[PDB]
């Protein structure tokens, strides 16, 4: 599934996202944006390492869920990569949460960084009633 901007504002705040260790709901917008594109079913594979990153936030197999093939990974958010490709976020949603709870926070995505770092993400929620 691919989210308009504002449905995806709506949905990230229902599930408890907005100010979450810190992190504005726009922030996690931006994320999103510059991840996938707001696609759920996004994927990448990365052949250094054997890893793939999946779904809308395009968390990594290394650390964050199991594929099954990705040279001695862990699995930190006790998934199957396979809840990450699901058009409802909900374990998505969970494991990004899962993620920020660690030294980095939101700086653990290089994108989050490039894009979003020190940029406007105010855009990104204007109007959507958030």
């Amino acid at each position: 599934k691919v989210f308009e901007r504002c449905e995806l504002a709506r949905t990230l705040k229902r599930l408890g996202m907005d100010g979450y260790r810190g992190i504005s709901l726009a922030n996690w917008m931006c994320l999103a944006k510059w991840e996938s594109g707001y696609n759920t079913r996004a994927t990448n594979y990365n052949a250094g390492d054997r890893s793939t990153d999946y779904g809308i936030f395009q968390i990594n197999s290394r650390y964050w869920c199991n594929d099954g093939k990705t040279p001695g990974a862990v699995n930190a958010c006790h998934l199957a990569c396979s809840a990450l490709l699901q058009d409802n976020i909900a374990d998505a949603v969970a494991c990004a949460k899962r993620v920020v709870r660690d030294p980095q926070g939101i700086r653990a995505w290089v994108a989050w960084r490039n894009r979003c770092q020190n940029r406007d993400v105010r855009q990104y929620v204007q109007g959507c009633g958030v």
